[PDB]
């Protein structure tokens, strides 16, 4: 069940250290996991690049943003639809220097028709939340 949690973004978003919060679970290829999502038992292949897409960006780097478009157009040009699981992720909500504004990636997610979630790798915050909704947009 569940290729391949594809994880893209622009160098340096926090993809690796997303993944490996979720996998091994601590702050710091490819990983398979038996997990639990709403009930259901299931695995979770993870590709971290460096089914479905989680695609990444920091909130900290502007060109991180405008780059989605990009990944978007791909995959949907790649799997011939224009719904495939996918999720926008927001990473290092931890840090004061915002430069993407929380409603500029929801207005994103919006026209995507996605959902966006707003994550910190350095704490674990939303970090499930991200990977398993990109399993519930397969249910
Ligand atoms: N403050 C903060 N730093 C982060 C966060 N996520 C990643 N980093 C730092 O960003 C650096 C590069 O991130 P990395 O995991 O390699 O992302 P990748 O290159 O896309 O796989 C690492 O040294 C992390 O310490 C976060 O949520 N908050």
């Amino acid at each position: 069940t569940e290729y391949k949690l594809v994880v893209v973004g622009a160098g340096g978003v926090g993809k690796s250290a997303l993944t490996i919060q979720l996998i091994q679970n601590h702050f710091v290829d490819s990983y398979r996991k038996q997990v639990v999502i709403d009930g259901e038992t299931c695995l979770l292949d993870i590709l971290d690049t460096a089914e479905g897409f989680l695609c990444v960006f920091a909130i900290n780097n502007t060109k991180s943003f405008e780059d989605i478009h990009q990944y978007r157009e791909q995959i949907k040009r790649v799997k011939d639809s224009d719904d495939v699981p996918m999720v926008l992720v927001g990473n290092k909500c931890d840090l004061a220097a915002r430069t993407v504004e929380s409603r500029q990636a929801q207005d994103l997610a919006r026209s995507y028709g996605i959902p966006y979630i707003e994550t910190s790798a350095k704490t674990r915050q939303g970090v499930e939340d991200a990977f398993y909704t990109l399993v519930r947009e397969f249910r």
